[PDB]
């Protein structure tokens, strides 16, 4: 933990291909907020066509929630097919 911070991975899952996952995952980054720090993101295709939308971010030990970002991130029902928990530990 550099300082008062940790590690919290996210995993959505996109309605469709049509789901533009340049602005699913340029969205997640744009989002910013207060000792908000975004990190990289990953993909994990399930066959082609689709992909998992996980993205890592580092929140201030517990001052950065993933229920803003979730209700940034999922704040799109036209894109996110539905969210979910990857883990919960310090980075």
């Amino acid at each position: 933990m550099l300082v008062a911070k940790s590690s919290i991975l996210l995993d959505v899952k996109p309605w469709d291909d049509e789901t533009d996952m340049a602005k699913l995952e340029e969205c997640v980054r744009s989002i910013q907020a207060d000792g908000l720090v975004w990190g990289s993101s990953k993909l994990v295709p399930v066959g082609y066509g689709i992909k998992k939308l996980q993205i890592q971010c580092v929140v201030e030990d517990d001052k950065v929630g993933t229920d803003m970002l979730e209700e940034q991130i999922t704040a799109f029902e036209d894109y996110v097919q539905s969210m979910d928990v990857a883990a919960f530990n310090k980075i």
